């Protein structure tokens, strides 16, 4: 099972550059969104859920094939809340009907990283949408209520190794939980991407409490939380190494992050020899727009 990268037909940098500076335009519009988050944490969860059901065994799943927009997927109790991400991508994808689902749904992600202040993140185009049978079915998407086991276990799935699960795990820096829609209730209201996650871990008071879901999430006494596969970041061993790196190191988050999550969004998509380079968009600020 081989699905192979086919730039839409015509387009070029400037093309998809467009579609990010629609995006990114969206996102400083639409900043009352969830107590004035906005949609850039929401979008970023988005790409991540397409493309976090990818399966190296049989190259199922994946961003390629924009399942996401199916009944099957969009209903994934895994899913509960993307509804919005999708939401705000529609009109989007009514300005710019030439792009592919899966396209628009992990370029919304880049674009959210970037104009939340992350690191770039180069990005392809080509991903074709699939038909509904194509669609995996829910439970591919990982639990929450896991130990560092589970973690490393379920990321081999997706071909990330230690490095590549603590980086991800970053990502938690954005946004936070809503006890509708997860069972996980707090996180605060970020909307920069830092490596705070990783300084959180290690500086905060945690203390392990049973929400009004009935789930176990580790509370701080200045008011973030973890849940326990944040947790277990810090209970392994090799896992505390990278969060100490991380924490450390802005830099080094930045750069091991943007390879990780491009990859994320590259699993099972092949690229031809001749397909285009990896576009690196301008940010809005970068273009003074
Ligand atoms: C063990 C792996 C993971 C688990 C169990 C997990 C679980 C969760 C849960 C339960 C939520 C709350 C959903 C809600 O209540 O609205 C959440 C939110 C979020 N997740 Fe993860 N996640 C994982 C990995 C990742 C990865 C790899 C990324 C992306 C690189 C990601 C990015 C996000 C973001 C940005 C949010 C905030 C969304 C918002 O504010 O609406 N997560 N995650
Ligand atoms: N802000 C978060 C922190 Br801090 C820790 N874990 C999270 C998990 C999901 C969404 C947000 C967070």
């Amino acid at each position: 099972l081989v699905h192979v990268a086919s730039v839409e037909k015509g387009r070029s940098y400037e093309d998809f550059q467009k579609v990010y500076n629609a995006i990114a335009l969206k996102l400083r519009e639409d900043d009352e969104y969830d107590n004035y988050i906005g949609y850039g944490p929401v979008l970023v969860r988005l790409a991540w859920h397409i493309s976090g059901t990818w399966d190296k065994h049989d190259n199922t799943g994946g961003s390629y094939g924009g399942t996401y927009r199916f009944k099957k997927e969009f209903n994934d109790p895994s899913n509960a809340g993307l509804q919005n991400g999708f939401k705000f991508l529609e009109p989007i994808h009514k300005e710019f009907p030439w792009i592919s689902s899966g396209d628009l749904f992990s370029l919304g992600g880049v674009t959210a990283v970037q104009e939340m202040q992350g690191p770039k993140i180069p990005w392809r185009c080509g991903r074709v949408d699939t038909p509904e049978d194509t669609t995996p079915d829910n439970g591919r998407l990982p639990d929450a209520d896991k130990d560092a086991g589970y973690v490393r276990t379920f990321f081999q799935r997706l071909n990330m190794n230690d490095r590549e699960v603590v980086a991800l795990m970053g990502a938690h820096a954005l946004g936070k939980t809503h006890l509708k829609n997860s069972g996980y209730e707090g996180g605060g209201a970020n909307n920069v991407f830092t490596n705070e996650f990783y300084l959180n871990l290690l500086n905060e008071d945690w203390k392990l409490e049973k929400n009004d879901a009935n789930n176990e999430q580790w509370d701080s006494k200045s008011g973030y939380m973890m849940l326990p596969t944040d947790y277990s970041l810090i209970q392994d061993p090799k896992y505390l190494s990278i969060v100490k790196e991380y924490a450390n190191d802005q830099d080094k988050f930045f750069k091991d992050f943007s390879k990780a999550f491009e990859k994320l969004l590259e699993n099972g998509i092949t690229f031809p020899k001749d397909a285009p380079s990896p576009f690196i968009f301008k940010t809005l600020e970068e273009q003074g727009l």
